[PDB]
């Protein structure tokens, strides 16, 4: 098929060089990674209604200014291939590594960088936000719990199960929170810098596939678990933000659970067994 794809990009796009393009696959997408350009495919009549839905929520999350890029649809979507196809802008620049992001001569940077991006995202017109992205449900840990013990209880040891209930129930037991932009997977690999002048620049953010308008302390434990304790304390400090602890540890309690879930639901062997291993002494 890629050689259609590809054919289909030279017929729209006859200045992309396919040699050496990233190709990354699915059961729903293929996606050519040329340089400064990525084309999205999908594989069915129904995985193509993604295509607007991308286009509206980088439309809807670069209204918002957050002072950083995101990908911008860089054409229309298009009914090319066998069911259609949508051309969005590459963004430049590398995750930071832990030990980078850390040193004391940039720590203070790199947290300002993370604090003016979610200020921004804090303080988004969630009005005009909510009638194009998702909204946070009240219910989500609910659900989120019954799955759990459904698909991973019986995988765990007693003290697992114990540990869990305690996690899980840290997140059902936060009230609803719906006031601002959540990038909802803001770990380090979706965060993209730059050295601008010797000293990092967080450049760009890529990955809005679970936007939402929902709760700043989501993002804020992301930052955390990928960064460390030194780094969120000044992001939290930096926004004002330490009435949040409470529900940052909640989200962070989670983020095993998530993985193994996620890894279960996907068939991810690796990522099943590496989210269990506080769940089984086995």
């Amino acid at each position: 098929t890629l050689s259609h794809l590809v054919d289909v990009v030279r017929r729209a796009h006859p200045d992309v060089d396919l040699e050496g393009a990233g190709v990354h696959s699915g059961q729903f997408h293929d996606v050519l990674i040329a340089r400064d350009r990525v084309f999205r495919f999908p594989k069915t009549a129904g995985a193509a209604a993604e295509l607007p839905g991308r286009v509206a929520v980088l439309t809807a999350v670069d209204a918002v200014e957050l002072g950083v890029g995101v990908p911008v649809p860089l054409s229309e979507v298009r009914d090319g291939g066998p069911h259609g196809f949508l051309v969005l802008s590459r963004l430049h620049g590398t995750p930071l590594e832990r030990g980078d992001a850390t040193s004391p001569e940039v720590i203070d940077v790199v947290a300002a960088e993370f604090a003016r991006v979610l200020r921004a995202m804090a303080g988004a017109d969630v009005e005009k936000l909510r009638l194009v992205l998702p909204v946070a449900d009240a219910g989500r840990w609910r659900g989120f719990a019954g799955r759990v013990r459904a698909t991973l209880f019986p995988l765990m040891s007693e003290d697992g199960r114990a540990r869990a209930e305690r996690e899980l129930a840290a997140a059902v037991a936060m009230d609803h929170v719906a006031t601002g932009l959540v990038h909802g997977d803001l770990g380090g690999e979706n965060v993209l810098w730059q050295q601008v002048e010797e000293l990092p620049r967080l450049t760009g953010i890529v990955d809005w596939d679970e936007a939402k308008v929902g709760d700043p302390a989501e993002d804020l434990a992301a930052v955390g678990a990928s960064y460390g304790p030194e780094l969120v304390e000044r992001v939290v400090a930096l926004l004002g933000a330490g009435d949040l602890w409470p529900r940052i540890r909640a989200y962070q309690g989670t983020f095993a659970l998530q993985q193994a879930l996620a890894g279960a639901e996907d068939g991810d062997d690796e990522e099943l067994e590496d989210g269990l291993t506080a769940y089984r002494k086995l």
